[PDB]
């Protein structure tokens, strides 16, 4: 078993979803810690890049020293999020090296634009990725339970 459940908050309350919701979803994939400072900076950049792209469901991935650094940070934005967790793993996977980073991944977990914290931040992008996104031809692929994540978080 892996990854059953993502979680974000509402209503002021902490809420689950079955990560079958997240199948054959483009999703941007967002590594980020609270105590980062230029993470709480690229929100900014974030909000914007969703507004453009709605169907692209932004995902939380924490590196927060504790509990209740994650809690406020989920709290502040409306990401979903991946249970508070030791995520390095994750990183070695894609070999990131810093914080923040962001990743677009297609519906069959292949990556769109692996290095997308640097091109949303140039402000200048809409019109190319918008074409990239009509242009590549995506093939589904199913994962056993509808769960996707085993895939595209461990090897």
């Amino acid at each position: 078993n892996y990854m059953n459940y993502l979680y974000y908050y509402q209503n002021n309350e902490l809420k689950k979803i079955d990560s079958s919701y997240f199948k054959d979803k483009y999703l941007g994939l967002f590594f980020g810690a609270s105590w980062c400072k230029y993470c709480v900076t690229f929100i900014d950049s974030l909000n914007i890049f969703k507004k453009n792209f709605p169907n692209v469901e932004i995902i939380y991935i924490p590196f927060d020293r504790t509990y209740q650094e994650y809690q406020s940070f989920l709290k502040n934005t409306n990401f979903y999020a991946l249970p508070f967790d030791n995520y390095l793993y994750i990183c070695k996977k894609y070999q990131i090296k810093n914080l923040p980073s962001f990743m677009l991944i297609t519906p069959n977990n292949n990556i769109l634009v692996k290095d997308a914290a640097q091109l949303i931040k140039t402000d200048e992008y809409i019109n190319n990725l918008k074409s990239l996104i009509k242009n590549y031809i995506i093939h589904p692929k199913t994962f056993q339970f509808n769960n996707r994540f085993f895939d595209l978080f461990r090897n």
